[PDB]
């Protein structure tokens, strides 16, 4: 399966810190933190139901997701390097259905 | 306009503190963070896209998420005391495009 | 109602990151932090309670407050752009017993 | 000069962590954070115009005061045990232009 | 490979809440925490080098490790019901290397 | 009896809080979070049986060992400072079976 | 050269937090902080002359000093394990002189 | 009965904030910290076994004690401005045996 990738809207960050709160993330995003389309944050769990370190945050266009990935990709918080990836909603979706990412 | 309720499988959490991580939120769910059905836990902003204290998860039945709310209504959390309320997912997704909740 | 304008010798700071310090306040405010009239630097509380990213700060004369905005305005802190505005002492306070400024 | 004293109505929190938020005050206040008076919270600076590490919050009333200092007084936030003492609006109002509080 | 199981003096938690600490594990074994052998408690991390919620524990003998299992398998550590497996130092051993049990 | 240290690829952490987890622990080491050998974070007791405030941690090598205490040692973690020292498996060996570790 | 023993009537303290106050001490100490007799807390400079957290009390006797360390060895101060140590006034003015005590 | 000052190589500090701390009174005391002599600072304790807002510090030399009463006294420390004394050890004992200076 191919989850497609023509419309890449949102951003998946990888790697925060266990202790991450809304707000870290927030500031993280910085001045992408207006750029949040919905009013919802994704926690992703694993394949377990616990903590993977991973969110996603749908944005406004595919051209504020890319320009917040630029900025944000290996960016500090908390002492680790948060990962900072452009996808599409369906990659989001595939995985809070369970799916898993290969492109990366 | 009011949501539908007929599949009421989603659990709302309101007034979770400021700095509560992923973790503290499945501690608070206890027994019932393995009877979330998604890979995903919906942080709320609000309509400044600020922290609203609110966080929606999906439950694997209507069954679970009414034994989720009876048990964790109320209980504390870093001495803040969160309310704990079974919702449809229609009135979870229409929260996540700007709705307000009438039915409490 | 709208409050006295007359006397322009208070700053409000708005956009402030969730990081935000006193410490980071007055380096942010620079050589305008000798400019600060009192001892107290008043950080808001919106409607329901919750932190607003807002804060006021009286300042020695209307003339200093004027060049706090105009040096200050939209300057980064920690990955914000803060709004700088000059405003009056009865709209600080107005907005500190719940009013609103409908002034910009 | 000694402040009047017969309405101790606020608290003074006495040695706040250097990366302290607003967000921070109300977590460590938990069920007294809705009992706070006004929509300001007063950050204190000492002769030199830089940080002092206390903050002032008036609270809707003496016993509401009485009791956030007795449950807080000493507690955790971050990397220090903030103090928390009942204290009035004069002895506040004091502070804020200037003056020493020589009650403990 | 099957590890050995003729001495069975060690036990493992699994299904700790995220909170837990060294104090909490000891408090829940009770009695039994005079019972540990050595000066270490082991926190076991998943394949991907994650926290698992697991740990082992050796005690002074495998009578005191059955009896800690009857006693604390399924007691309430912070809202969860904690599971305890009495089991033998190689398996404890060959879970520390990389390996995964099928023993349960 | 002074154990041997001749190869130096474990970690002492030293001074931990009093409510740290394993989440705690690894959001400390971040980067070196990967550089760990095993499956375990050894947590230490006095000889009371209580903890003494320690644990090991054996790394992958020596070079990640000394570059781990490089960056972590005497960081912050909640209320503490912790101390990061590298040392030797026989040096975290002998403290694990009761001895006091005199090298610092 | 091993001071003296034989008069057992002091207190170290060891393991305070390095922001602990004389009222901490005292309030720690608890009915023992009346069966102190000079009107002094000696408090311990490490061999670079910074804080040890460590405190010298002289006691009004060796059984008042035996019961205070029975009482309060390892109990809590602000999240330390604070050890409450018996010994005689030539090991505290050893120490204070700049020796080291081989007696534990 | 006056103890005696022949040698002043002590400091008085007095007016202490409520929750002094030995960190507090090292940084107060600047480049001076490095010329304490001996490993300990004594807290004074008042008649009701109370923190009195006083402590004592032996110097290297009377000439430190002065140097560092005269950078110190009055300087802030916390809320408060604190006094720096320039005194003798003979002095210290006796206020920490329960006299009043």
């Amino acid at each position: 399966f191919v989850p497609p990738t023509n419309v890449r809207d949102c951003i998946r960050l990888r790697g925060l810190p266990y202790a991450a709160t809304i707000e870290d993330i927030l500031d993280f995003l910085g001045e992408f933190a207006t750029d949040i389309r919905t009013h919802g944050v994704h926690m992703v769990l694993n394949h377990q139901g616990r903590p993977s370190g991973d969110a996603f945050i749908q944005m406004k266009s595919a051209d504020r997701a890319f320009m917040a990935a630029q900025k944000c990709h290996k960016k500090n918080m908390k002492d680790r390097y948060v990962e900072v990836f452009q996808c599409s909603a369906e990659e989001m979706n595939f995985v809070l259905m369970g799916g898993t990412l290969n492109r990366n």
